[PDB]
């Protein structure tokens, strides 16, 4: 079966066959599209076909499909599954698997980079202290004094679901949020709940606007433990504007390393519940969402006041004008400090070439338009005009419930 | 089966039950989402009529009444005898308003119940269509104080006598491919312009030539008519700060009027049903002016602003974009021509969505189309989960008549 996508700007038409290999469900039906919905213990029974599907893909990729090495490996995994109810991946398979989960991530505009991922195998880790050390090393490697390098650290896979490894932080580096008795918020309002957990767990909060949160780390299903990332490993960038000298006095900064730590990595049916991964920022993530969402730092008003825009009616587009200047400032600041960042024009242009390359060589590139299009200037980027097909391939990154809602406290 | 949508900015959760009444298919499956794809008999007819009449009679609190039953009775007999049926004026008006109410890609639906419906089912000739369209244009324009309207021509019979407006919109600018290899005017309209010329249009070969109407009545060959120039309200574009902006020579038309869609009501198909409201600024300033395949003016504007266009990361494109959109809104407002900015429009839509969930159990919405083409996440619709599904009455796409027409 063949599906066509068209780019309405260029009239380029692509043909997808890769979607034939999709296994997971989308959330949509013939009667309803859930394309804008944010969020729409395995028996041996279900496990071997998942292992087999993965190993077949791995051996095809190395041009050894149907080799004795392939057949022996299937054999070895089958016996390991029937004996132990699970199986261990070889380092090569783990690396291939992590790269492909990223390659398959339909919400990621950065995927041109997918084959360049440093994989840190942390499957020998046993304690929260061990997790802390692994994560410090990931932060140091990935940051690389501002010359950012993509990396993932993979902690032991799920067993019975009662011994999960989890990073309780949604991201490795994030700022605390504090709810004031008057209802105002200090810091990042998005992180108020997690900040409260940390305080409850014994974190001494400085109560400032940009306090780096401690790591809350869970090993082997035990209660999580608090650790402070060494401040010297946390690279930050003071935000200033190239023309507006008052912009520095807004007191803004941000961290250099975007590192998602709350997702689950599925490879060959195995589940890696703790798998922090990082790349580098696209400017709009900070300049549009982190700074300008009403529910985040929400600085649009203050900035517009300082530019002396007409703020009496929305039709002066004061919000849009200020948004642009803020995003110029983010990019300017990171570039000036030689910290890797990419603008939304470059990134979406690179994505289009990646997507086209994927169609030619892979038969498709699953992509979620709602996430791929940047949160400002959408139609002056080429992804806006690109039809996309969203489907789910494995290996994959998946959402999982927040650990505080599901954890059984040992005490 | 009962679906929740969440607003991630406000934490407000709405519960959708309205989707369970949807009939038409989405293009999506359990295995693939096609949310970003632009274009994904007596026995057929009577259940469609019944479903429609049931919802009509429910709407006026007369469900299960004798008048309900009598009407249902009358329609069924008419279908058995004549193979089709005729809508009562009340039903036609109800259906048209609900087609708009159901348009999942329309951000302006808070206005849905305030629609002026012109019944042109008595029309028989292309000259008649022209008169009805001129009257629509003049009524809807109202000297700049725009009023939403639809004009509805006779319904499809055997499919061989279709009424069609060949134009995709009532008011649009011609496009001409030059020897220079460049494109003059609106590049999106080169093909249709060629058809106009082939049909005898004497083209002015300018950059903002209002296309003539190509009107098809009763399945006959389309005829050419020029909308009276004094009925096409246009706005010269200037900027409140940049004096040089007027020198770009830009203008646009005040009346957004879609003429290529098919209105389905009660299984009946109205293949000619031009409708109009008023513009949201970004339609002109972002898409019409800044799409690379349209008037594509970003570079010229950025140069006049003397921006550093060496690096993408200067965001010169984004800066020029905002100023272009400031000029559009300022120009329409200064000339007192109705227009809405994307902040006001999306704020209105959130209020509408909440009304619809509260009073109807849902509101079908296509996020890909609802979120404005600039400044997406600083508008509230960006943070609003939406469910997209197809309800009738509806506006549907239909094939362009020049690939259909047996001349
Ligand atoms: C190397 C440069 C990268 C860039 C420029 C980039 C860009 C982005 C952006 C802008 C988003 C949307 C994030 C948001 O809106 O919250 C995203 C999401 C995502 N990225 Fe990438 N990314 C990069 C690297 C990576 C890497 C190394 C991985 C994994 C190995 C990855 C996997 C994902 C996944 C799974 C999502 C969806 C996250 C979610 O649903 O919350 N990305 N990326
Ligand atoms: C009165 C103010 C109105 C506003 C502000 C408004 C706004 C919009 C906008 C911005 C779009 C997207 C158009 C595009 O991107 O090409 C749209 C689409 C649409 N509108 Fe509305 N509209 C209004 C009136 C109406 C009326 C009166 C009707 C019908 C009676 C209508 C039915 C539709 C339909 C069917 C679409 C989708 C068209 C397509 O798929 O090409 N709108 N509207
Ligand atoms: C690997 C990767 C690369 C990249 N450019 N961005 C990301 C997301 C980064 C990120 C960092 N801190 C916090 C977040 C939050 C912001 C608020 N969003 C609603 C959820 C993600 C996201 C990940
Ligand atoms: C009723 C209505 C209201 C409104 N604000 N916009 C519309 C869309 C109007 C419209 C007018 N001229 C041209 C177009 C084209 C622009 C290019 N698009 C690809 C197709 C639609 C659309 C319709
Ligand atoms: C409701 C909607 O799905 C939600 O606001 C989405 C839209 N697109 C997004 N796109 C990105 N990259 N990141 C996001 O968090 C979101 N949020
Ligand atoms: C491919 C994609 O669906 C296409 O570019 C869409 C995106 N969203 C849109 N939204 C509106 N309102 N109008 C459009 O023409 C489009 N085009
Ligand atoms: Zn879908």
């Amino acid at each position: 079966r063949f599906l066509k996508v068209k780019n309405w700007e260029t009239d380029v038409v692509l043909t997808d066959t890769l979607h034939l290999k999709s296994t997971l469900e989308t959330g949509c039906t013939e009667h309803i599209c859930m394309g804008s919905i944010m969020l729409p213990v395995r028996t041996k029974d279900q496990l071997f076909p998942l292992a087999k599907e993965f190993l077949d893909q791995y051996y095809s990729s190395i041009k050894r499909f149907g080799s004795k090495a392939h057949m022996d490996r299937l054999e070895e995994v089958n016996k390991e599954i029937e004996s132990t109810s699970t199986y261990q991946l070889k380092d090569t398979e783990l690396i291939y698997g992590a790269k492909h989960a990223w390659r398959n991530a339909s919400r990621c505009v950065g995927r041109i980079q997918w084959s360049k991922l440093q994989v840190f195998d942390a499957r020998d880790c046993t304690t929260a202290h061990g997790m802390f050390n692994y994560i410090c090393n990931h932060v140091k490697y990935a940051t690389n004094k501002g010359n950012l390098r993509s990396a993932i650290t993979i902690f032991p896979q799920r067993t019975d679901g009662k011994h999960d490894f989890r990073v309780w932080n949604s991201q490795l580096i994030r700022y605390a949020g504090y709810k004031q008795p008057d209802g105002s918020t200090l810091g990042d309002p998005a992180n108020v709940q997690f900040t409260e957990i940390c305080i409850q767990q014994g974190w001494k909060a400085p109560r400032g606007r940009f306090d780096v949160l401690p790591l809350l780390l869970q090993a082997n299903g035990n209660d999580p433990e608090l650790f402070q990332i060494p401040p010297e490993l946390v690279l930050e960038v003071p935000i200033r504007h190239p023309k507006f000298d008052w912009f520095k006095d807004l007191g803004l900064k941000w961290y250099g390393l975007p590192a998602v730590s709350n997702m689950l990595l599925e490879i060959g049916g195995l589940e890696f519940s703790a798998c922090p991964f990082s790349g580098w920022y696209m400017g709009t993530e900070i300049g549009v969402r982190d700074y300008c969402d009403n529910s985040r730092y929400n600085i649009l008003e203050e900035v517009a006041k300082k530019m002396d825009l007409d703020m009496r009616k929305t039709s002066s587009l004061w919000k849009d004008q200020a948004l642009v200047e803020i995003n110029i400032a983010v990019l300017y600041s990171f570039q000036s400090d030689k910290v890797t960042i990419v603008d939304h024009h470059s990134a979406t242009e690179s994505f289009i070439k990646h997507m086209e390359n994927e169609y030619r060589c892979r038969g498709g590139c699953p992509a979620d338009w709602v996430w791929i299009v940047p949160p400002m200037s959408g139609s002056i980027t080429p992804v806006f005009h690109q039809e996309m097909l969203n489907y789910r391939l494995t290996p994959s990154f998946e959402y999982q419930p927040d650990p505080w809602n599901t954890h059984v406290w040992k005490g």
